Formats: structure tokens, C-alpha cells, sequence
């Protein structure tokens, strides 16, 4: 009953899903008013709070760069990772800076805007493109996600929007939060942004499953699989009613208990 993983190689388009969400068009959007969010929590994280490193690794990236922008401030390399191959192309398109990428120039300015316009938007793409060296494939619901390649234990591992869609149910979601502490350095972050109660998500007419969790499941979740949470924040914003029935999003900062 819940979409099989190989649909993500075959039918995820990446610049579909990239339109859909990520264009952050001039009219006021659901989708843009939680980009909007979803940037000012990682701005906080980030360059506010102490989650800094030598490495960090995003686990399901698709194809955006979005949750990356402030993390190259404070991490060394950042390593991008994603089920789907077709993901990591639209990804490597970016970061080779090709005419046919997508255009994140008004997502890249308002991050500069929120860090106090230190910086503007080329110096920006070029911090987080020397930042990323490895485009890896991952599997959440593995006991080792990246497979066969080695990795230094993590400083950091963030994930954003991927794991309600990869788990199946609740046991499998703990699971996929045990695997991905496995990257993990002992008193390491632990950075998960996801949609609440969302059964599904639509990139046009093609359907995708959601696992549908309440804040309190994700809470116990975290909790038995083995980290301490140091903040949880709800969202009340849901997404436009074609693309998914999420009540909400939440966003939480937890560490790796040793
Ligand atoms: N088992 C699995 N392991 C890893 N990634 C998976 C997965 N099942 C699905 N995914 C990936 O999870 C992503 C969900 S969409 C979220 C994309 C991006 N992080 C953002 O914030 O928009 C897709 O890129 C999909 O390919
Ligand atoms: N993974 C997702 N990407 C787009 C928005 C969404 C909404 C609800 C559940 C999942 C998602």
C-alpha cells in the first residue's frame, strides 16, 4: 500500500518536482511560505547555534541545494545523497554550474538577506560548491545507508522532507533514524525537517506515498532510536491543497547518545 522504492529511480522527474515546489514564484505560495521557514530554521541552526563540523551529510537531497545554503558556513565538505540517480544528476547539474540547471537565485538571495548581506548571491553558490565533494547514493531504510562507500563519522546529519516519504510505517521510520545515527559520530546533530500527518504528495498527477505522523510519534521515534532531542518546533503552514494533506511541518535539533 505504500509507493515501492524503485518509483523513485523511474518516475521522481527532478525538475518537475523542482518547479512544483521550489520556483518560489512572485505570487505568496504555500510552497514559498515554507521555503521560507524551512530557510530561517537552517539560518538558526547553522549560524546561529554551534552545528559546525568538518563533515556533514544530507540524506535524501534529491535534486534542491536549499537546506545547504547556510550549512556551508559552518562545515568543511557537506556530502549530498539520494535514492534516486536522476536526483543526483539534476544535483551534479548545479554544481557544475551548467546553463540547463535549475535557477535557485531567488532562494541564494534571500539566504544572503537572512545572514545579514555579508556576502552576495555568486559568492554564496561558490562557498557551497567547493563545500560539496561527494554525490552519493543512500538507502535510509539499510542498516548502512551509503552501501559499500566509507565515510568519516558525521558531525552532522541533516535530512529534509525525505524520510515520512521512504518509511513505509513506524517501525521502519525508528529504523531509518538508527541507520542514519550508524553515520554518525558519537554527540553528534541530528537535523530532521519533514511534513506532519501527510499520507501522500503529488509532483503533477504522479502520486506519491507519505508516511503520516503525528509530532508525538516522531517525538518517541527519536527518542528509541538512541538521540536526545534539544528542540522541536510545529508549523502550523500546510502545503497547497494539490499537492499534499500534511497538517503542518516540524523541524528538530537531537543529539547522538554516545
Ligand atoms: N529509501 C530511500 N533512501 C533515501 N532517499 C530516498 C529513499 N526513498 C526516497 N528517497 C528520496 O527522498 C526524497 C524525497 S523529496 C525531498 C527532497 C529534498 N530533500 C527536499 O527537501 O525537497 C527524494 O529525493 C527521493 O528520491
Ligand atoms: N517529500 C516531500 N516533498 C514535497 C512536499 C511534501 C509534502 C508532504 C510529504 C512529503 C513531501
Amino acid at each position: 500500500g505504500f509507493t515501492s522504492k524503485d518509483t523513485y529511480l523511474s518516475h521522481f522527474n527532478p525538475r518537475d518536482y523542482l518547479e512544483k515546489y521550489y520556483k518560489f514564484g512572485s505570487r505568496h505560495s504555500a510552497e514559498s511560505q515554507i521555503l521560507k521557514h524551512l530557510l530561517k530554521n537552517l539560518f538558526k541552526i547553522f549560524c546561529l547555534d554551534g552545528v559546525k563540523g568538518d563533515l556533514l551529510i544530507d540524506i535524501g537531497s534529491g535534486p534542491t541545494i536549499y537546506q545547504l545554503l547556510s550549512a556551508c558556513e559552518s562545515f568543511k565538505e557537506i556530502v549530498v545523497t539520494d535514492y534516486s540517480d536522476q536526483n543526483l544528476q539534476e544535483l551534479e547539474k548545479w554544481l557544475k554550474a551548467a546553463p540547463a540547471a535549475f535557477d535557485w537565485s531567488p532562494v541564494v538571495t534571500y539566504v544572503c538577506d537572512l545572514e545579514g548581506n555579508r556576502v552576495k548571491g555568486p559568492e554564496k553558490e561558490e562557498k557551497l560548491r567547493q563545500a560539496v565533494k561527494q554525490v552519493l547514493k543512500c538507502d535510509v531504510t539499510q542498516s548502512q545507508p551509503l552501501g559499500a562507500v566509507p565515510l568519516p563519522p558525521a558531525d552532522c546529519v541533516l535530512s529534509t522532507l525525505c524520510l515520512d516519504a521512504a518509511c513505509p510505517d513506524l517501525p521502519t521510520y525508528c529504523r531509518a533514524l538508527r541507520n542514519l545515527g550508524s553515520l554518525l559520530k558519537p554527540g553528534g546533530f541530528l537535523v530532521i525537517m519533514d511534513a506532519l500527518k501527510s499520507s501522500y504528495y503529488m509532483i503533477g498527477e504522479q502520486k506519491f506515498s507519505s508516511l503520516p505522523l503525528g509530532r508525538e510519534a516522531v517525538e518517541a521515534a527519536v527518542k528509541e532510536a538512541g538521540y536526545t532531542i534539544e528542540w522541536f518546533e510545529v508549523i502550523s503552514q500546510s502545503y497547497s491543497s494539490t499537492m499534499a494533506n500534511n497538517e503542518g511541518l516540524f523541524s528538530l535539533v537531537a543529539r547522538k547518545l554516545s
